[PDB]
């Protein structure tokens, strides 16, 4: 019963695929899906994926329209595929996963996640869908999200935010904080202690603590004095050094947000995907200070201060490993005479 | 209930659209339609039309698989559209008509040829389909084909041949000779008395008369002597003159077929469409004699001899109009001292 | 050290990928790979696959240039992937398998067939490559070909022919007849007793037995008399019935080859892939007799005669299953009064 | 050693081409370069050039990431090609020059600018690169930029701004003001006296003089009074006349910037390239006043005032030639009774 | 007055560009040019070049329709560009040269070959066009063809054949044998004494000497005996050795033509361009003997016999340089005990 014309009918009348009956006239030209609306063609979808246009159209129409974990979380947890849904990746304008289970005849490797092809894959299960907690309970590999408790299983409290139709938000009218569960080879895992990235924008940056309010409001030297940060190189790492041709530090999103209020800068996202650590080719418009690979992480300033203040400062250079978004992030810590020179997410 | 996947299902299982129920997985990439057959994509259709790939695919699947009039006949008769069928043009690899009636939601201007949008268009009707003779009686404009007699309607016996799936043939197991009828502005039009082109190939040329057998077998001077053709310039017009840089004459397909047995030549079909008169950029491989626009017609040699012998040879140059395939073909007749110099389908 | 320019260098200098060092300037435009040869671009490859142009180019350069089993055999045996080679499908102008093992970084699911992702897949192993017989012994699933005996393994003698660079041939300077072995779920499977299709063309058809020579030479009634085939409907099944609008029978390639010498016909290959049984939309040019789905098999006439003469003729209709190319081909046998009416590869 | 996969590796790991060793899996689909990052394709480059996708990708990766002269300056100076670098044109999303020298095997006309093919071309040399001042000294044709003095050669002080990764800026952490030198047929040229365009944006417009601060702050009549501009048509030329259907004047960017603070307007950049004078199809959103070709120049208001006050106002219409960005810009000056009516960059 | 619609008008009415006035409606979709002929689109041109579709269309319409030197001759002579004509390469379906002189505004580097940009380029001049012999006398670099004598210029008699509209022929109604002249750096160059390749096809092969007639008619051992070729390895070099997995010898087109009459073989033209020596990936269908790079030259058998009989047979291996089509072709001559083992165009 699935068809191009039926997917298009659902998009036109329901804003997305809603299992409704009906067909609309469709025309495909190159990578674009159009529909006839009173004698003229109207664009419904432009394929930006590496899948065929009609296939990507159907997967985009069948995307999950509930708040879902951000793609970076799913990737860090080793998710290969979702059970009977499509996690659409709005950063890549493409499906987050290569294959599907019970979604599209062209991409499906199975109809149900109980089929033996899914046994080695880490299947994403959503406890908000009936029967998915039980499917995770019998799955060999999987990642489960829930809104509440699961009998016997100990939860890992996930981030406060989730993606709803490409908008990362902390839900007020919807629940976005999930309990995370993971199984590897039939064994429930104890998920590690983890920090979480805040997933904020440069243009819409809002502080989420009194320390972050003080960072944005106070001058550099009075914030450093207030929070006893002397010797931690926040002037370089967080504020940024725009005095040399190569831009110094600037690895925390809150520091880029502070700079952004004063003067603009170019951020070239050369690997445009969702990731815990982002790399930008940054050009500061005021000074002309630039850096080809400037690693940026959006940690709550308090969490970053806690991380940097919990490090031994007696070695010239070492790798500092921190669990962020369930993954191991390596940082390079450079010290001199017991003070930090730089601390940055390792470009590895 | 029409869909891309249903059209594809019919192509895969029925060799064409057969109104069957079912769907197959389809992928569209550029101008090609594929289907998954055991994990790999198999090409079903490559779009060579100016219509969208999925639209052209549906029209090609819905093509008429009965013997139908050749596109040149339909064009000569002023056919704009077909009633509830698609006349596929195998020479252009595209639908013969821009729009449809009751065939495809993207190309349809109407569901039934009785809709007022069809009134000014010359609609093609097929008497072999129930109700189509009556639809022609009520159509303001149209062309009707029938296998037999329609009470009160004066018939025009059409050509012996018709196109069946792109093969032009004189039916033995099927009827290919139709009665033709035409209406212009609600009035039945008297079709003119006409010659018909034979629709033969250069490579598969077969003589269809004793005169044609003699043309292919006898030498030039003994054929001309046998058929009393002295003074009719058959040496130039039919045999061809390969002695100068510009190829002389060579306007009858049988003459090209005779030459082809002896030595090959290049025929550039610069306007590749079905037409009563064809134009080729011909290069003779043996001599290097060539002509940018060599008009070629496939008339039965007897018909061409009858035409040329029925002309007044007392004027230097004049236009000779001959009805061929229902259209008026202009010829340029050039004479000197009561003999033909050249006679060719007038270049426009 | 694999690159687009290195694959292109190998194509230009070695006719294919040969592991040589070097690079040539390449330009990719749409689906075509070009190389600069003295200031002008020369086409190296036109992508006809659903894979990206550069990816398909690399797989085509890395195609197996030794005689390999025909794709229909591999498909019939359930082959999903090849071990460290590419079986190029010359009929589809695409790789026979979706993924690779140790061939191309874009398509590889593994470097070696011992990786756990290959365990559920039926991997094709070539005993002519060092270590591949051992790899088959440790594979959970696979198909092995060999030129000789493997101690302890019960062989299946395969067809006499193999594909060498797209040419199906019976090797004289090379071995094309292989021993076949198959494993399903770690257990060696007994390959069934089978007939083999002959893989002949209509245009280059050669008889391979005295019965086939007699079929092509004798008239229909004297061949049927010589081989005692009265009551077996060879007039319909093998010779073909061109008297009605729907073409009767014509299911054996030798019968199409016999007809082809007398008069031509159109064969529309609507699912253009390699398969034991082929389906054509056939239009006979002489009569206009046609059939949307005409199933055609190229069996040696003697094998087909043996099959049809080994059937019980006392039931109106039944399915007759025959093992051909290791697969079970269903036939529809229709009888009346102890004589065959029709026998054809069952349309699905 | 140059390859598609190596260029892609450099882009992924270094933010641009950095001569590093390594390869990443690449897929090319249409005009887009992707790389596999954990099973999914991530876009690296979308070709907007008229060069092949892989070729444009390599040139974009090999773009100059130091502050370089703006393309309009290079064009006005007659630069045809750059020595061993790529000047990327961010306004056209394409290389500024057709060919390269020592950059890419597909576009290179030479490896070194000393090769005889470069002798007639004006090669761009960068004194900040070792040996390039000496290469300019021996070049027949060229344009040289330097940060300081060149022995024997008299410099032309260029504009204060340069382009750094597509951002036009006046460097604080980097030097953007260059000394310009030019050679035609082996002879060092005396570059002319020139004004420079300021290269500002409408949205980020900042005044660069007290007169420009007063223009943006004061009302029209008090600015004209303060700067004694009565009779110079600044009301029309700089402020703009929005009272008629055709938009009057509005040829100086500062005037568009002033209007922009009050109400928005549409600027159609119908020839989107870098040029000293820009032409826009402007539609004022508040009034509906519009002009198909509104020539706009960004001159410092003081320079424009100096130019207009240095003209003879006694003729109805004449061409006024001004050297701006080293090129001759023609202006049309229209006067009546000794006062300016209009003064605009000539639409020629 | 040059336009897309005017080029299309000329193609439709004149079979090519003929400088006529007029326009036809054109539509461009992807790489195809169409024209409306009675409401439907008819394909005029499919772009197979790396140039834009409209640009390649114009160059193809403006192709030289007189017999011209074969592209291999022009390439061997170092021709970079043609004076006021387009040499169409029918083997590559593209212009033979990158740029033009006085042909198309998109590809022209000059209007006349006297412009200083043409001075370093070897310009092709055609003495059959008025003023082109004089233009060659003033050109710094060039190749001139003439039908007769140029006072003072020492001629080189070229091959008997030329290309007329893609057909290589020895003219009977047109002159195809030209006098050749070449200039390098303002100095007329003495063209070397050369053999010429015959430019024959495998399918249309005709012997051009009594020795070639005897090669095709006599058995291998009686031809070798008749022409005293014992010890020259013609069994390997010309006849071919099909006994091993790697195809032995087979480097002369006449030997491939002889084999072709007996049994077919696959010739993969992996670098499809016109060249004196061609390389094929050959697969013999009868034996399965194959060779990845089989160099093939079409020399008149007498010329090849003269070349091989004029070599010293006392060294194990040496390079033998032979001038063919004005270029120096290296051959690898392998001897043992005073007899030839192999002699083949040296693989590079
Ligand atoms: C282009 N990308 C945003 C995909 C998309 C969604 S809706 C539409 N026209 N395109
Ligand atoms: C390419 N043209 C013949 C259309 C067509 C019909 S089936 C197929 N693959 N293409
Ligand atoms: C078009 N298809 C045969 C693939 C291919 C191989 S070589 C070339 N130019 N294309
Ligand atoms: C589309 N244009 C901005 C080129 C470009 C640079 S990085 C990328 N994906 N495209
Ligand atoms: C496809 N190639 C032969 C170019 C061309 C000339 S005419 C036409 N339709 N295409």
């Amino acid at each position: 019963a699935m068809s191009l014309e039926n997917v298009a009918f659902n998009v036109v009348n329901k804003g997305h695929f809603d299992g409704q009956q009906g067909e609309v006239p469709v025309s495909i030209i190159n990578n674009t899906v159009y529909t006839k609306v009173d004698g003229v063609d109207v664009e419904l979808f432009e394929n930006k994926t590496t899948l065929p246009v009609n296939v990507a159209f159907e997967l985009w129409a069948k995307r999950n329209i509930k708040p879902v974990p951000e793609v970076k979380i799913l990737n860090n947890l080793g998710v290969d595929i979702a059970a009977n849904t499509v996690i659409w990746d709005y950063k890549r304008d493409a499906p987050a996963h290569i294959s599907t289970i019970g979604v599209c005849s062209m991409t499906d490797i199975a109809k149900k996640p109980t089929e033996t092809i899914c046994a080695p894959l880490t299947v994403f299960f959503d406890g908000r869908v009936d029967g998915q907690v039980d499917l995770f309970r019998n799955a060999r590999n999987g990642v489960l999200i829930t809104e509440g408790s699961v009998k016997g299983l100990q939860p890992s409290v996930g981030p406060k935010q989730a993606s709803l139709n490409g908008v990362t938000l902390i839900g007020e009218a919807v629940k976005t904080q999930f309990n995370y569960y993971k199984k590897v080879d039939g064994v429930v895992q104890q998920l590690p202690e983890t920090y979480f990235t805040q997933s904020r924008n440069l243009q819409e940056f809002k502080p989420r603590s009194q320390m972050e309010i003080d960072f944005l409001e106070l001058a550099m030297d009075e914030f450093i004095e207030r929070y006893k940060l002397e010797g931690y190189a926040f002037e370089h790492i967080v504020y940024g050094d725009f005095s040399h041709s190569q831009l110094g530090g600037l690895h925390l999103l809150i520091g880029l947000a502070k700079r952004f209020k004063e003067s603009p800068f170019e951020l070239e996202d050369f690997i445009p995907m969702d990731s815990t650590v982002k790399n930008y080719f940054i050009t500061d418009a005021q000074t002309g200070s630039s850096k080809c690979v400037c690693s940026v992480i959006d940690l709550l300033l308090d969490d970053f201060v806690e991380i940097i203040k919990s490090q031994d400062l007696s070695v010239v250079s070492k790798v500092v490993k921190v669990t962020i978004d369930y993954t191991e992030i390596s940082f390079m810590l450079w010290c001199k005479d017991g003070h930090v020179e730089t601390f940055y997410p390792k470009l590895q």
